[PDB]
This record gives structure tokens, C-alpha cells and sequence, in this order.
């Protein structure tokens, strides 16, 4: 594999969103990936609608603000036939019945892959996919006031994940503890946290903060 992978540089990546305060970071790391597929296929990068998967897919596991899984919202996805764009089914960061139009709809999946729980293996996916959704432990001080630099956090868990993001590259840097490998993650809290909306986390240091725990991406 590359030692370095950025796909923002090959136009798979929509601008960071911020969700607000509803717990839907799941829907923002989803229409992250599918926009990463999406545009792989068609070579057309659109912004799709986290509020169509807040409303609509509670079917499929999802419970709006109150969370949700990337692969619930994979799956609805591929059992509706479609997903609104976000333009059409604007962000409101609240639930609320679901409003969606296929008319308007502007992706598709048929499934998703889950990635074997490794970084050596996420590292492979992030090399020859695109962008894969993630799920991080982000419950740290730390990672509230994350500035800059490859975030390490002692007290991250490997297990307990509470906050969907999107790994949209990997790299390195050198740093004073020669700990220098990042992978690099877009969230969804708007452009004023951390690097502009970035947060470059801790790469092959035993699973830190379970960013291989559960990682996927939509099959398009
Ligand atoms: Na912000």
C-alpha cells in the first residue's frame, strides 16, 4: 500500500458539515462513504441528505438523533432505492417524519463491506476504496479542543465508540514520540473544530480509539 493516501486531492470528498446538537454523526460518516462511492462510479461528487437518513431510516436500526450505525443507514439505502441530495432534503438537526422524495433521489447502494477489525486491513480498504466510515471513541476533553497535530488520547477505549467519522486518507508526520502515522478524519462538528474540520488520529498504535473496530463502506 501507499505510505500516504489523501483522497480529498481526488475529488471524492464533500466540505465538512456540522450536525449540531443531534446525535447523528452516523448519518454524516454514511453519506460521507456513499459520497466517496458515489463519485468513484459516476465521477460526479454530490452532498446527500444525513436529514433523509435521520427521518427515514429507523427501519433499518437507526433511532434519528438519538444514533445510529453507517451500515443501518447502507442498508436503507439499498432498501429504499435511493437517497435524497442534501440540497433537496436540507439538514435540520432534528428528527422529524420522513419527507423522503424519489424523484429527487441522487445515490444508490447495493449493500456494504465491513473490514476485518485491523488497522493493516483498514489501511488496505482507505488504499484501494476511497473514504470508509469509522467509529471512534471522540468522548475526550482532548478531542474537543484538538487544534492540530496526530491526536493521541490514553484514556481512548478500543471497544466503546460512540462517534461515527469518515477516514478520508492516512499519512505520517514526524513528532517528538517518533508515534508518527495518522490516519487522516473528517468529522462532522463544522470547520471551526479542530483543522478545519480534520483531525488527524493516531495510526498503528493498537486500534487507537477502536478506529478499525468498525469500519465500511457502501457498495455502489
Ligand atoms: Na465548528
Amino acid at each position: 500500500a501507499p505510505r500516504s493516501v489523501d483522497w480529498r486531492e481526488k475529488g471524492y470528498v464533500t466540505p465538512v458539515k456540522n450536525q449540531g446538537q443531534c446525535g447523528s454523526c452516523w448519518a454524516f460518516s454514511a453519506t460521507g462513504a456513499l459520497e466517496g462511492q458515489m463519485f468513484r462510479k459516476t465521477g460526479r461528487l454530490i452532498s446527500l441528505s444525513e436529514q433523509n437518513l435521520v427521518d427515514c431510516s429507523g427501519p433499518q436500526g437507526n433511532e434519528g438523533c438519538n444514533g445510529g450505525l453507517m451500515d443501518y443507514a447502507f442498508q436503507y439505502v439499498q432498501d429504499n432505492g435511493g437517497l435524497d441530495s442534501e440540497e433537496s432534503y436540507p439538514y435540520e438537526a432534528t428528527e422529524e417524519s420522513c419527507k423522503y422524495n424519489p424523484k429527487y433521489s441522487v445515490a444508490n447502494d447495493a449493500g456494504f463491506v465491513d473490514i476485518p477489525k485491523q488497522e493493516k486491513a483498514l489501511m488496505k480498504a482507505v488504499a484501494t476504496v476511497g473514504p470508509i466510515s469509522v467509529a471512534i471513541d471522540a468522548g475526550h476533553e482532548s478531542f474537543l479542543f484538538y487544534k492540530e497535530g496526530i491526536y493521541f488520547e490514553p484514556d481512548c477505549s478500543s471497544e466503546d465508540m460512540d462517534h461515527g467519522v469518515l477516514v478520508v486518507g492516512y499519512g505520517f508526520e514526524s513528532t517528538e514520540s517518533d508515534n508518527n502515522k495518522y490516519w487522516l478524519v473528517k468529522n462532522s462538528w463544522g470547520e471551526e473544530w479542530g483543522m478545519g474540520g480534520y483531525v488527524k488520529m493516531a495510526k498503528d498504535r493498537r486500534n487507537h480509539c477502536g478506529i478499525a473496530s468498525a469500519a465500511s463502506y457502501p457498495t455502489v
